[PDB]
DNA sequence: CATTAGA
DNA sequence: TCTAATGA
């Protein structure tokens, strides 16, 4: 956590680089189990060899470790860090919709800068166009103060359309968060569950309304169950307009709402921990259900959930408020 | 790990 | 159809 820190750190620098600038999934995969491993190690690693003893760590990485130990640096990281090509690939990648592969390609063509990307808006798909469009607005955190107004709105229109819709703004906002990166609304309806062969309109009506009133101003992708876009708060009485924000809305078979909600509410760790616990408790938990366990090794048979509680109750735990699902 | 865009 | 990019 702090003992092997630089180690795992330089290791991640490395991995990350293989995978993005290079297309070496393998080495990239190497650097990672290793970092995964040197991370678990309970002692200060003093040299390659000591590390080396570890599974995943070979001679190549061990060699990195010595130089890194002997000098608080590494040439390859120093070389990479300098590499404009590589820098470039790193940066483009930030644009929403630009992945490594495309990052690679643009570079090839010679588009390294934001402005490059601009003179070439033609070569970008819609997603990336939008990503290019709100580049600044997307990199900003979402002050809670705003999350509240946004949530306020989404809720209202939702209710305005069907009275029967249930919405929940999940995420860190759900958990207290002073700010968030985007907004995740999970939604469901009574007339939509595991069986009852869809009703795409469910998602659609809603998107439509939010759009109607000008909440959503752009579409990243809209399927029949996962809508992904951009919203904005009505930029009041001038002088101050609101930054463009990412928003995701996803339909959920009401019969799996709570699990889902439970899940996306997080945090990553409270989750795992809870998950690890349901296990002992003779259970199973994933983003949609909770199945009681069985001795033959495994079992199925989805228990009925009516609220975050049922789940809690199942694994016989203390209801933990969102605020405290921190870990 | 599953969902959408695109080509 | 597959391959990319988001997500969480
Ligand atoms: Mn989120
Ligand atoms: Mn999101
Ligand atoms: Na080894
Ligand atoms: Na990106």
């Amino acid at each position: 956590e702090t003992l092997n820190g630089g180690i795992t750190d330089m290791l991640t620098e490395l991995a990350n680089f293989e995978k993005n600038v290079s297309q070496a999934i393998h080495k990239y995969n190497a650097y990672r189990k290793a970092a995964s491993v040197i991370a678990k190690y309970p002692h200060k690693i003093k040299s390659g060899a000591e590390a080396k003893k570890l599974p995943g760590v070979g001679t190549k990485i061990a060699e990195k470790i010595d130089e890194f130990l002997a000098t608080g640096k590494l040439r390859k990281l120093e070389k990479i860090r300098q590499d404009d090509t590589s820098s470039s690939i790193n940066f483009l990648t930030r644009v929403s919709g630009i992945g490594p592969s495309a990052a690679r390609k643009f570079v090839d063509e010679g588009i390294k800068t934001l402005e490059d990307l601009r003179k070439n808006e033609d070569k970008l798909n819609h997603h990336q166009r939008i990503g290019l469009k709100y580049f600044g607005d997307f990199e900003k955190r979402i002050p809670r103060e705003e999350m509240l107004q946004m949530q306020d709105i989404v809720l209202n229109e939702v209710k305005k359309v069907d009275s029967e819709y249930i919405a929940t703004v999940c995420g860190s906002f759900r958990r207290g968060a002073e700010s968030s990166g985007d907004m995740d609304v999970l939604l469901t309806h009574p007339s939509f569950t595991s069986e009852s062969t869809k009703q795409p309109k469910l998602l659609h009506q809603v998107v439509e309304q939010l759009q109607k009133v000008h909440f959503i101003t752009d579409t990243l992708s809209k399927g029949e169950t996962k809508f992904m876009g951009v919203c904005q708060l009505p930029s009041k009485n001038d002088e101050k307009e609101y930054p463009h924000r990412r928003i995701d809305i996803r339909l959920i078979p009401k019969d799996q709402y709570y699990c889902g909600v439970l899940y996306f509410t997080g945090s990553d760790i409270f989750n795992k921990n809870m998950r690890a616990h349901a296990l002992e408790k003779g259970f199973t938990i994933n983003e949609y259900t909770i199945r009681p366990l069985g001795v033959t090794g495994v079992a199925g048979e989805p228990l009925p959930v009516d609220s975050e509680k049922d789940i809690f109750d199942y694994i016989q735990w203390k209801y933990r408020e969102p605020k405290d699902r921190s870990e």
